[PDB]
């Protein structure tokens, strides 16, 4: 589970980097990057988002227990937000909140 | 050792991204940011750097071929450069050669 779970983190953190770092005037043009080049799909979070939980199968609590001790207890991991269908773990750059969808 | 080779392609295409929409006086830090955080260590690359392959063990060879279907069949993949240690992948961004070490 902590094999899946690290590789889930190393790709949040490495997106949330890129959006960290980026050129302001680049940031859009970045993330069409990210979803087309590399299957990341970056958007706001707003407050009102609705999402719904991963089933409690296999090992999917384990992985979501091992995500929140690298990126935070708060983070929301999801298998649907907004009706929309994927992986999504939440994050955030100072007060302003995301999600990334795989 | 397609999965192997896929997390691989990640890492690099994702740490590739961020130096390609950085903030160019932001680009120091967003390297240290990298290393420390993310423990992904890109370097310039010069055309005298030296290295050494990975041992034929196990899959590497396969895990290597699936790592340049993606990246390029120019990519070096290395255990090795300039006598240290570690899991080094080259890419470019246009005319500039660069290593990450993992």
């Amino acid at each position: 589970a902590q094999r899946v779970a690290l590789q889930l983190v190393a790709i949040v953190k490495l997106t949330r980097t890129a959006l960290l770092y980026s050129d302001p005037d680049l940031r859009r043009a970045l993330l069409q990057d990210l979803e087309s080049n590399e299957g990341v799909r970056v958007y706001p979070r707003e407050k009102t988002d609705k999402f719904k939980l991963q089933p409690d199968e296999s090992v999917n609590r384990l992985i979501e227990h091992d995500i929140r001790s690298r990126l935070g207890d708060d983070t929301v991991i999801a298998q649907s937000v907004n009706d929309i269908p994927g992986v999504w773990i939440s994050f955030k750059i100072d007060d302003d909140d995301y999600w990334v969808a795989l």
